[PDB]
């Protein structure tokens, strides 16, 4: 019958457009982090019910500010959030991904403590992926790793290696048509094409450079509104969101779109 899963009221463009979802966010530093440098945890105060859990990973050098406007833009339409500090600004992919695990872990440990505002609010078998550049490197790394895993949304990702056939969890790539530090061409869609056995969306915006998807972006209403879409119709399996997660959004701003396996 009913998908146990399904959120908030019906989507439309307006609303997942919107700087805000309907849900009200508050948030918190993690205390002592476990595996990681530092975390901030954004949650909705009034969901109707327990949401999946999303952890967001920066690039070399950075820190929580440039994926930052993630946490309050998914929180609100229901999910929590952790942004984390890597244990180095100078971490590689696979120590970047296997502390996003280690985020996840601690939002499932903290999820079971009584003192922890998020004390019930997370379904622990329902979790996803984020990140910039080697920390969407690393998202691909935690979603190969982990294919149970619901979904994974990296932007301008890196690795060393392009080669993620082996992952199965629905993934979304953005991409920044201009990106200098890791280009399209030889980074972000070889990556794409790689990946053969899952539903999967790219999305490059027009003129981005590599910092196109991070905190004070120009074009929070069309990534908020896919990065958003991609989660609730994977995440929640919330087929609502079908056509906003699989459509071509047929924008200015989009330069290069791809999708395939998509319902």
């Amino acid at each position: 019958g009913a998908n146990p899963y399904a959120r908030g009221p019906n989507p439309t463009a307006a609303s997942l457009e919107a700087s805000a979802g309907p849900f009200t966010v508050r948030s918190f530093t993690v205390s002592r982090p476990s595996g990681y440098g530092a975390g901030t945890v954004y949650y909705p105060t009034n969901a109707g019910g327990t949401v999946g859990a999303i952890a967001i990973v920066p690039g070399y050098t950075a820190r929580q500010s440039s994926i930052k406007w993630w946490g309050p833009r998914l929180a609100s339409h229901g999910f929590v959030v952790i942004t984390i500090d890597t244990n180095s600004t100078l971490d590689q992919p696979e120590s970047r991904s296997s502390q996003q695990m280690a985020a996840l872990r601690q939002v499932a440990s903290l999820n079971g403590e009584s003192s922890s505002p998020i004390y019930g609010k997370v379904d622990t078998a329902r979790m996803g992926v984020m990140g910039w550049s080697m920390g969407g490197g690393g998202s691909l790394i935690s979603a190969a790793n982990n294919p149970s895993l619901k979904a994974a949304a990296p932007q301008a990702p890196w690795h060393s290696s392009t080669n993620f056939s082996s992952v199965t969890v629905p993934t979304l790539i953005f991409a920044c048509e201009n990106d200098s530090i890791a280009p399209v061409a030889s980074s972000a869609l070889p990556i794409y094409d790689s990946m053969s056995q899952n539903a999967k969306q790219f999305l490059e915006i027009c003129g981005g450079s590599h910092s196109c998807a991070n905190s004070g972006n120009s074009n929070q209403a069309l990534i908020g509104k896919k990065g958003v879409a991609w989660m609730k119709r994977f995440m929640d399996n919330d087929t609502r969101y079908s056509t906003f997660a699989c459509e071509n959004p047929n924008s200015t701003a989009v330069c290069d779109f791809r999708t395939a396996n998509c319902s």
